[PDB]
């Protein structure tokens, strides 16, 4: 119930280099909130993760290669991934937004080894 968002912690957070160029497909602009959602099948790969906003519009998509290992948490249930462009940037060329963890201290190492598995921080 809700006694599982008390258990749910913030393990860290994550630089989420969505493409720029999807910005055709309706980015958002600064200070604004993103939403992650993978598809079943999508024509760059099952794990492949289309970014949307608040409005779930989606905004763009996130990256194949990123996407492979936020895929693994989105699917197996290991945290709740937010997002957020503070600055928008993505509009302007390209940038790192930030992305957070939101899941029980029981599947930390879970989390962590999706993030160690590409290099990113854990």
């Amino acid at each position: 119930g809700s006694d599982e968002e008390v258990d749910s912690v913030l393990f860290g957070s994550l630089r989420g280099h969505v493409v720029g160029l999807r910005y055709y497909t309706g980015v958002v602009n600064n200070n604004e909130m993103v939403a992650l959602q993978r598809d079943p099948n999508n024509p760059y790969d099952k794990n492949a993760i289309k970014v949307n906003n608040v409005n779930g519009n989606q905004v763009g998509h996130l990256k194949k290669e990123l996407a492979g290992a936020l895929a693994y948490i989105m699917d197996n249930k290991l945290a709740q991934i937010e997002g957020v462009v503070p600055f928008g940037a993505n509009n302007a060329f390209t940038m790192p937004l930030h992305m957070t963890f939101w899941g029980k201290e029981e599947n930390r190492k879970a989390v962590s080894d999706q993030l160690k598995k590409h290099g990113f921080k854990l």
